[PDB]
């Protein structure tokens, strides 16, 4: 019957996908170059209508479990799987506590590599919020290291099969039954040498025959999906805001001159973090629309549905992308500059444009973590900031992301040098 609008290119075996593996942003443009702003593309047996613009978008978000399911949109998280306001003040302070710990060792000077900093960074403030401080201080940079191999096990292929013979795969998987490994020494190292946690929760519950009930492979696949959606997300963003902050001196002396004066009340960073940091807040919000940590969303269509005449039907999978969307240039002025004026009062940019201003979603699925991100960032920056001075190490346009895997991740070398204030 009747065929929707298909993007050019994809005469490869698998359609779109050896592209989409490559340059998924640029395929995404060439998407909306070409047909609009509902267009499609093909990964592997799968046709993917790509939304973009407003109207699409608010169909989109707007649309419930109900119309568009996520539920099966990602099949590359099977194998890896195998937040309250009142508790933010607490958070803040772990969070202040884990930077400081990571940069004891800093000293005067040094060099550092960003994703190797944010990456093990993340995974301490994530496992100690979320799981508990004293899981988080039987953990060194092992975890960190095994949990970074299951980000890179997400390669699109995985739209093809998610077990395909394949070294990413494999290291995958190795790395996950790595992870469980250190749960188990955990759990064993409790045993032997007795504040609670999730963990002790956990051990604590027994079956219907007086044994433990969850085995540490149990454990360890509710704690990696407790901390996957926090972490490439908040590890990519921290990086992100101090390469830009980095590339636009302006910006960076504006956000210290802020930092100094608003400590100045001496209040805490579990004060300060939960409160207006206007310069850094800013930078964030352009940093999160020049650079979304998550530049494709996916949904598997529920029912028959139409989209500026274009019909969408049961099965179909459907996506919006932050990466296209943010930087539409009717949106958003000059979208791929970086201008964090175009969120103050006045022009208030992420505000006014609703359904294209998506680094964060929007309706009903809307980020429920953006309040702990964006205190994190704060608490990160302010402790960061105040202590060192930054310097890139490299050429400013050689930062760059690597869009390889679902899971985007910044690329190396990413060196940064730092000097104590
Ligand atoms: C800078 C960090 C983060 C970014 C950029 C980000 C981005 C997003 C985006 C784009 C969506 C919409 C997804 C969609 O419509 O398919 C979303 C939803 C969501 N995020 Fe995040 N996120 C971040 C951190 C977090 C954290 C820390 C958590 C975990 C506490 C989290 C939990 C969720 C959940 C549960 C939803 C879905 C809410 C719902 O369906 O009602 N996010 N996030
Ligand atoms: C579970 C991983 C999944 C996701 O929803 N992540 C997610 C992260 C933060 N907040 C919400 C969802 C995804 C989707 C596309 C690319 C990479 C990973």
């Amino acid at each position: 019957a009747v065929a929707l609008p298909r993007v050019s290119g994809g005469h490869d075996e698998h359609g779109h996908l050896e592209e989409f593996r490559t340059d998924p942003i640029g395929l995404m443009q060439r998407v909306r170059d070409e047909l609009g702003d509902v267009g499609t593309f093909q990964l592997a047996g799968k046709q993917v209508v790509l939304l973009s613009g407003s109207h699409a978008n608010e169909f989109f978000f707007r649309a419930g479990d109900d119309d568009l399911d996520q539920a099966k949109a990602y099949p590359f998280m099977t194998p890896i799987f195998g937040l309250r306001g009142e508790q933010m003040k607490g958070h803040a302070a772990t969070i202040e506590d884990q930077v400081r710990r990571m940069i004891a060792d800093w000293g005067e000077a040094g060099e550092i590599d960003l994703l190797d900093f944010f990456a093990e960074l993340t995974i301490y403030t994530s496992s100690a919020c979320l799981i508990g401080k004293k899981f988080r201080d039987q953990l060194d940079g092992r975890f960190a290291k095994l949990y970074h191999e299951l980000e890179r096990g997400t390669d699109p292929l995985a739209y093809v099969d998610p077990y395909l013979p394949i070294e990413s795969f494999r290291r995958r998987d190795e790395a996950r039954n790595g992870l469980v490994a250190l749960v188990a020494d955990i759990m064993n190292g409790r045993i032997a040498n007795p504040d609670r946690d999730m963990l002790d929760v956990l051990i604590a519950v027994k079956a219907e025959t007086g044994t433990p009930r969850f085995s540490a492979d149990e454990i360890t696949g509710m704690f990696i999906s407790m901390m996957f959606a926090g972490h490439h997300t908040s590890s990519g963003t921290a990086s992100w805001t101090l390469i830009e902050l980095m590339r636009h001196r302006d910006a960076y002396a504006a956000v210290i001159d802020e930092l100094d004066e608003l400590y100045g009340d001496g209040r805490s960073v579990s004060f300060h973090a939960l409160r207006q940091i206007p310069q850094l807040e800013n930078v964030l919000k352009e940093t999160l629309r020049l650079h979304p940590p998550l530049i494709i969303l996916m949904r598997v269509a529920k029912g028959e549905f139409e989209v500026q005449g274009h019909r969408i039907h049961e099965g179909d999978l459907v996506a919006a992308s932050p990466a296209i969307s943010n930087r539409i240039p009717e949106d958003f002025p000059d979208p791929h500059d970086f201008v964090p004026a175009r969120y103050e009062q006045p022009r208030q940019e992420d505000l006014l444009n609703r359904w294209t201003w998506i680094p964060f979603g929007a309706g009903r699925h809307r980020c429920v973590g953006a309040a702990f991100a964006i205190m994190q960032i704060k608490a990160i920056f302010s402790v960061l900031l105040r202590e060192y001075e930054f310097e890139m190490a490299q050429p400013p346009e050689s930062y760059r992301n690597d869009h390889s895997k679902m899971v985007v991740q910044l690329a190396q070398p990413a060196a940064v040098r730092y000097r104590r204030r």
